[PDB]
């Protein structure tokens, strides 16, 4: 159930040793992130969602036996994935050139308004979305660059950087907010988020492998 994807032109590979963790971590899903500019759907990104294997016998326990279509819409499940207690990973690989500025606004363009509306927003917060900015500030994406996000289990989030699929040893440098490391992913898959296609991507793995789980047990070690 575990294959690789092949996105765009990108091709996600089965399985990634997080920089942060070290640990090995499954494809869950992969998609693109467009916009129809001035009736032409322009490719900007393409992604890939990493996690952790006990994250499936976690969701199975409330979520096995949902079918793609249910787990797609299901605004509780994808913030279960989000919010769960194991590590997820992100890499992101530009198809069109991104400065560090404008994808990392881009990246963060909601979470203040979103964390005001909930009564979450703290210095905490501000620091962590300035440090965030900081570490892109002088960055440069040229097509086929990557941006990798491990978010830990505690909702540690460490940044890194590839020049093409690569997953580096280790990361550049940890932002330790639950909130922006949440924020990171909920901003692709998450209801508001950029990529139909990721979401969609990871409902349908995930509903495969809840129903397998039990004894193939496919995302061991």
């Amino acid at each position: 159930a575990v294959t690789k994807l092949h996105v765009d032109s990108v091709t996600f590979v089965p399985s990634v040793k997080s920089p942060a963790s070290s640990n090995p971590l499954f494809l869950g899903g992969a998609g693109v992130r467009g916009l129809d500019i001035q009736g032409k759907f322009v490719i900007f990104t393409v992604i890939g969602v990493y996690l952790e294997g006990n994250a499936v016998p976690s969701l199975s326990v409330k979520w096995k036996g949902k079918t793609t279509e249910e787990l797609t819409e299901s605004i509780p499940f994808f913030r279960e994935i989000v919010t769960g207690a194991f590590e997820k990973f992100i890499k992101v690989t530009m198809k069109l050139p991104l400065t560090g500025q404008q994808y990392s606004e881009k990246v963060t363009e909601n979470c203040v308004a979103i964390w005001k509306q909930l009564g979450l927003y703290t210095d905490c917060e501000a620091k962590a979305v300035e440090k965030f900015l900081e570490i892109f500030k002088e960055e440069t994406f040229p097509p086929g660059s990557s941006i990798l996000f491990a978010l830990s289990p505690t909702g540690s989030l460490t940044v890194a950087f590839s020049k093409d699929d690569s997953i580096p040893e280790t990361g550049i440098a940890v932002i330790e907010n639950k909130l922006l490391a949440e924020a990171v992913l909920e901003s692709i898959i998450g209801k508001n988020g950029v990529s139909p296609g990721t979401r969609l991507s990871v409902a349908e793995r995930l509903s495969q492998l809840m129903m397998k789980n039990k004894d193939e047990k496919e995302v061991s070690d």
